[PDB]
């Protein structure tokens, strides 16, 4: 039978899906780990023994425990990131679409979700591999991870806490990918692993981290990268949020035998119930519970990996979209609002400043302020607002992902840059927002060839452009199709650094990405902050 | 007689002078102060001894002891700037260019020359009062003091070689105008002083010291305000720069009396042959001997007299010339030359820019090249060259002109701002210089106004202009014209700011001159050094 496929771990059963009137298989819910419950809790994740008998895996496996977005209730802008399964400790399994006829030794894409390392979950609408599977006629992966002190809870020198073993589930997830893809049609020496957000960053940890380069052939990552600075901690910055987190919930804090044992006790709607009171600033873009340079999964600082070629040399294809920030000023900055056109003053624009770079002193706050007004007409409240959702974007998401991909370009054999800017016809979010970080997954996931979801016909062909660029890349190392007549998208270089945008009109090449503002955060305000 | 007059200091012979086909009086040499010479030197400037008989005003006196630029020997750009007379330390003499008939009371108007305080002559072809004297029928002054270590040599402390003396000859002739101009029809309550560069720094000085102020009526300040960094030092400095003058020609310097003595038994070409290898940084617009802050001339800092409206309130009117950098370049910045292009390198760009802020540290030397530096055309010649070019000048002339005049216009009578940017067809100087320190002098005194010159009609009409701003703003404390239907020159306000161009184009009000820079120069870089 086409659904029934024989694994190293045991028989899977899956389930036939309609795809744009045609038809695929789909494994949904294979295990990859053994339950992470109990004495398990926080700690490294183990192979998922072997079973006899068929694994029934024609439905979403739950999703790991999280936090949950109430901030607009039935708003499906926000609540389509929601988990739309239970929640559950015993969460970590993984999807298969796989076309049909089942293929003998195709191209293999493993999906990692993101959500700032504290939610997400892989049975999304968004992430509904069927049509990409189908459309482009690859094996779609798309993986779970455990995410918040879950994931992350970090407790550098003991066994049970150690930290990182979000990334573990990722890295035995692949493990699994690379042992049994080829029993479903996959070749497991042409995985290309991508991911958005945290998922994109993660992606890079996997380039960085010696244990798990060996297992995927390319990378594409999505508006994140490994070196950003909501992405990791120190191991003293992660043992003092483990304690304040035990602190919150009342924990003997005299050893971290007494501590784990304590936190291992809790509900897990109790640890996530006080999560977010163990950040060291007010912040915006910070996430309490993230991977930790730990010595063993990074050997060393992220930068002096990055200088020395310390990671997996390979093609790699990433990018940014054009307002990464606007969706963390909405939730957290003062004078935002949903429902308004949130004109900023200049009160609430420093208010901002100061709450997107929380680690400055005064005379960093002051320069960021400098390099983002426009003083011939500093109260505009449009020039304040957008100024804003800049220095949010550029500070989190394009300036750390723009170092990155010059570093790498370096050691690498190829590299791909693109800048969505396109805003989706059917966006329920405000105009004001943009082109909003996590916006373009609908498009890699091709949701616009679904008529019923209320796309243009520009878009539909946005979505298979950009499904066909993932997937040939995916396949050769090379988003562009050898003997084509289209446009052709430039291979970045350390001299040109050309890149491309991603919409609905002709292909435009570009060069240095925001260069003018990555200088700054990446090179001056560095400086500034280490010298006073 | 039509030229003879008699003052209070006793009588004088001018000469009658031709202009535009026309004539008018001219009084040249006129002594106001005892010469400085033999133990004088250095020391504060002596009222001149009344005289019996006449004395022979109908030529120009000797210029002050200076060095003379032979950078471009025969070259007219740089020569109309050299002394056109004998030097002598015997050099406190002051010109008067009366209008024909003789006035009763008419408006005055004392021109104070630049020169970095280290040169300058009242002689010059540039200044000769005569066409605006006849042109707009105003009494013209021009006076003379003491540059250099013989102006400015200051061992604060002793009574011998105080500093500021230089100074303080300014206020002798103005004490002179204000005692006599009534014997040659001008009115003494009605005085506008006036200067460029040096020149208006000093202006900006008199507005400031207690003793200065009840000299004149009004002023005009082009190119230069009293807290430009290149205008004063501190005592400390002044000081030290003192003594490494006497090093340098092997002083005793046990005690001020010994070294003082030691200076003034040098002839004048030997104190001016080493007189620039006192200077504390390798540097470009920075001299030797200037104004300092003592506490006498200047009560306080100066920064704390313009935030407590500590000066002279009254009318104003000031502004600067569009590219007044370009020459100090030329002469001490490498990559730069006189006949070519100057199109300058990255190398050049941050050599330059060391040059340009010598008390910088090397995060502040990154903080303006990052301010100055398109880094999407890094390497593009021409920019770098006016980067530097603006560098200089907004550094050394336009921001601190605009923080004078915002600091001013809050307990100041009114206001008046301009952007002098139009470059003389006939400036022999190259392109790349555009308009150029120093250039709307001409303008300002007529020149345009004489065929034989070579200027446009247009260059004409906007020096008639010019003249007029001028004559009716020293006569009135507004440069227009009550009921006039021409293009009104707004008055600069705290909250408008509002100044006008100045060129042959009609009439265009604009808003924050340089404000970005200005910023970034007035407010962020001093916050910066001061921190780190």
């Amino acid at each position: 039978s086409e659904l029934l496929v024989n694994t190293k771990s045991g028989k899977v059963m899956g389930t036939r899906v309609p795809v744009l009137s045609s038809h695929i298989s789909a494994f949904l819910g294979i295990p990859f780990a053994e339950p992470p419950v109990g004495n398990m809790r926080f700690r490294r994740p183990e192979p998922k023994k072997p079973w006899s008998g068929v694994w029934n895996a024609s439905t979403y496996p739950n999703n790991c425990q999280q936090y949950v977005d109430e901030q607009f209730p039935g708003f499906s802008g926000s609540e389509m990131w929601n988990p739309n399964r239970e929640m559950s400790e015993d969460c970590l399994y993984l999807n298969i679409w796989v076309p049909s006829p089942r293929p003998k030794s195709t191209t293999v894409m493993v999906w990692i979700y993101g959500g700032g390392f504290y939610s997400g979950s892989s049975t999304l609408d968004v992430y509904n591999g069927k049509y990409l599977a189908y459309t482009e006629e690859v094996v779609l992966v798309s993986l779970s991870y455990r995410v918040g002190a879950f994931g992350f809870l970090a407790l550098h020198g003991s066994q049970e806490a150690p930290g990182n073993v979000g990334l573990l589930d990722q890295r035995m997830a692949l493990q699994w990918v690379h042992d049994n893809i080829q029993f479903f049609g996959g070749d497991p020496k042409t995985v290309t692993i991508f991911g958005e957000s945290a998922g994109g960053a993660s992606v890079g940890m996997h380039i960085l981290s010696p244990g798990s380069r060996d297992l995927f052939r390319r990378a594409i990552l999505q508006s994140g990268s490994p070196n950003c600075p909501w992405a990791s901690v120190s191991v003293a910055e992660g043992r003092r949020r483990a304690v304040e987190l035990g602190r919150n919930l009342n924990c003997n804090l005299n050893s971290d035998e007494e501590l784990i044992h304590c936190l291992r006790e809790k509900k897990p709607q109790e640890l996530i119930d006080v999560e977010w009171n163990v950040l060291p600033f007010d912040s915006i873009f910070r996430f309490s519970f993230v991977p930790v340079i730990d010595g063993e999964f990074f050997p060393t600082s992220l930068e002096s990996m990055l200088n020395s070629g310390n990671f997996k040399k390979t093609q790699i294809l990433l990018g940014v979209n054009k307002d990464e920030g606007s969706f963390f000023l909405l939730y957290g900055a003062p004078g935002f609002s949903k429902d308004s056109e949130s004109k900023i003053s200049r009160e609430d624009f420093m208010s901002g400043v100061k709450l997107s770079v929380p680690h400055a002193n005064d005379l960093g706050l002051d320069a960021v302020t400098l390099q983002y007004t426009d003083w011939m007409d500093d109260n505009n409240g449009i020039k304040n607002r957008d100024g804003l959702d800049d220095i949010v974007g550029d500070h989190n998401v394009i300036c750390p992902l723009m170092h990155f991909v010059n570093k790498y370009t370096k050691f690498g054999n190829g590299t791909y840059l693109y800048f969505f800017n396109h805003r989706a016809s059917n966006l329920v979010w405000p105009e004001w927002m943009g082109v909003i970080h996590g916006y373009e997954i609908e498009f890699v996931f091709g949701l616009p060839l679904v008529k019923e979801l209320n796309y243009t016909a520009e878009e539909e062909a946005l979505s298979r452009r950009i499904m066909h660029y993932w997937a040939t890349f995916a396949k050769t190392g090379n988003p562009n199709e050898p003997h084509s007549q289209e446009s052709k998208w430039p291979l970045f270089t350390t001299k040109e650094q050309k890149f491309i945008d991603l919409n609905t009109e002709p292909m435009k090449v570009h060069q240095r990405l925001r260069v003018q503002m990555c200088v700054f955060w990446n090179q001056f305000l560095p400086k500034l902050l280490n010298a006073t």
